[PDB]
């Protein structure tokens, strides 16, 4: 069902995550972590303290799809075991040092063709698939985008509701 999902998404904030490669999203799915550039790390930390749920919606460049979405369960933290991200050119491990813990809400794909009717007011009302890494998605657009994903029956949202 979709009712617990709607409860998790109620008054959430939503951010677009754009990865150049599939390997980093697969690591994030396996380890429940994500790291981003400092300019976005600061925005996510502010958002984490400001809202019941902060949702990251992931898309791999050139894939034509979103790969899933997840909820921040912590602010960024430093000093843990290094995650072996595949680092894009011009991006170093020191730049991705801040690690957020995330709980996946959906690990299934959504092709851009299914989200063509959704535009993001915070990016000039361009289709929601369009945006730089870290682009915030307005509440209604983001909620409808997350509801478009096929249900992920492997996930039990009871545990993430308790974290709100
Ligand atoms: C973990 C990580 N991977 C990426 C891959 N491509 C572009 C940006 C990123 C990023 O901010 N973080």
């Amino acid at each position: 069902g979709t009712s617990k999902l709607k409860y998790v998404l109620q008054d959430a904030r939503f951010f677009l995550i754009k990865s150049n490669n599939h390997e980093n999203v697969s690591l994030a799915k396996a380890k429940g972590v994500w790291s981003t550039l400092p300019v976005n790390e600061k925005k996510l930390n502010l958002a984490f303290r400001s809202a019941r749920s902060v949702i990251l919606i992931f898309s791999v460049r050139e894939s034509g799809k979103f790969q899933g979405f997840a909820r921040l369960s912590s602010e960024s933290h430093h000093g843990g075991s290094p995650i072996h991200w595949v680092l894009p050119a011009g991006m170093s491990a020191k730049m991705l040092g801040g690690v957020f813990k995330i709980d996946w809400i959906c690990r299934r794909e959504l092709p851009f063709t299914k989200s063509a009717h959704l535009t993001n007011p915070w990016n000039e009302h361009k289709p929601v698939k369009i945006g730089r890494d870290g682009q915030e998605i307005e509440l209604e657009c983001g909620t409808q985008l997350c509801l478009l994903f096929p249900p992920d029956e492997s996930i039990d949202l009871y545990q993430v509701i308790h974290k709100m």
